[PDB]
């Protein structure tokens, strides 16, 4: 599907209505599997961190999600860069229709690997203090994921709503949601290796004034 039809007929109305939007089969099996291959290659060659220290004898320490930051131009990351370009194309075609936000900037990609040792990620808000991030975009890479046996569901707790939104981390699934306090969320314990790629998109105004908050030119 062209970035434009998805954006205009699904992503814009869904984000303005629900603030949580899922696109399945975003890039297709061939491209999705190549991205999976690149991510697994990064993992197998030690490009990830050792993992979030979950509990602290140091040999018995439990570590959780591993991460690596990817620009998309690195050797062996070109298909990740293609994913990032595709995300950018969608956001570009949503211009002026997501909230009243103006998006002209993003982060690098954060590739995350939950190692499958029963660790997850605690309930949190991505941007609770106004750092400029307005949309969280996550792409999942896990073929034939069965949450009934592997866990790893993303559970979102939409504000003002007495309800859960449970999202399985399915292969070739793209997810968008508002990054601020509207969408507290958690990753339930994962019992199999679980990969995802996240990009955050900035609202230009919030980012500009965030620079005032968290602050140079020489004076002679
Ligand atoms: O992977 C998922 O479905 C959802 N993950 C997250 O919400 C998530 N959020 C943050 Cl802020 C971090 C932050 C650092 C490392 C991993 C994260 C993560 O997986
Ligand atoms: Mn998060």
């Amino acid at each position: 599907l062209p970035a434009l039809k998805l954006a205009l007929e699904y992503i814009v109305p869904c984000m303005n209505k629900h603030g949580i939007c899922v696109v399945d089969d975003f890039l297709g099996k061939e491209t999705g599997q190549q991205i999976g291959d690149e991510v697994r290659a990064l993992h197998d060659t030690g490009k990830f961190t050792d993992g979030q220290l979950v509990s602290q004898d140091s040999s018995k320490d439990i570590r959780g999600d591993k991460i690596t930051w990817i620009e998309g131009k690195e050797p062996g990351c070109e298909t990740i860069g293609l994913l990032m370009s595709s995300m950018d194309d969608l956001i570009r075609h949503c211009n002026g229709k997501l909230g009243s936000y103006k998006i002209n900037e993003r982060t690098k990609a954060m590739v995350a690997c939950y190692p499958g040792n029963g660790t997850g990620y605690v309930r949190h808000v991505d941007n609770p203090n106004g750092d400029g991030r307005c949309v969280t975009c996550i792409y999942y890479l896990n073929k034939d994921w069965d949450a009934k046996v592997s866990g790893g569901i993303l559970r979102i707790f939409p504000e003002g709503k007495a309800q859960f939104a449970d999202i399985e981390p399915k292969f070739d699934r793209l997810l968008f949601f508002w990054s601020d306090r509207r969408n507290p969320h958690e990753v339930q314990p994962a019992y199999a290796t679980r990969y995802a790629i996240t990009v955050w998109y900035f609202d230009a105004d919030e980012r500009a004034r965030a620079k005032v908050k968290y602050l140079g030119v020489r004076v002679e």
